[PDB]
């Protein structure tokens, strides 16, 4: 019943280093140590949690564990391919959840950290 894993590796996609890349793995998914990380750290386990309908209401899952995956096996180009990884991410929990649930109170700062930190992203190429 669960779905598998986002893809992480491709070796058909062309790979660089970049400075933002590199500041979104060192400092923004690192920033991973965060006291609400746990439930974002890996994909939800609908099966464990007993949630039949996750999977039937988001159809674009993703998590902190594929986006670091993504980032160590250089699966994104640009930047904003990894940013758009996080704010998926945070707009499933959004669309599942209701306001004031706990694990939505904890995407929300964790979202506020995010954002905090991508308004420092480094100089492009
Ligand atoms: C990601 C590791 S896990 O799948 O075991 C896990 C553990 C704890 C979690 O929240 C406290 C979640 C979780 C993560 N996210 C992103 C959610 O949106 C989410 C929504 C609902 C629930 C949940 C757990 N039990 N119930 C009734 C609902 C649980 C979640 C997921």
């Amino acid at each position: 019943m669960n779905p598998p894993p986002p893809e992480t590796s491709n070796p058909n996609k062309p790979k660089r280093q970049t400075n933002q890349l590199q500041y979104l793995l060192r400092v923004v998914l690192k920033t991973w140590k965060h006291q609400f990380a746990w439930p974002f750290q890996q994909p939800v386990d609908a099966v464990k949690l007993n949630l039949p309908d996750y999977y039937k209401i988001i159809k674009t899952p993703m998590d902190m564990g594929t986006i670091k995956k993504r980032l160590e096996n250089n699966y994104y180009w640009n930047a904003q391919e990894c940013i758009q990884d996080f704010n998926t991410m945070f707009t499933n929990c959004y669309i599942y959840n209701k306001p004031g649930d706990d694990i939505v109170l904890m995407a929300e700062a964790l979202e506020k950290l995010f954002l905090q930190k991508i308004n420092e992203l480094p100089t492009e190429e």
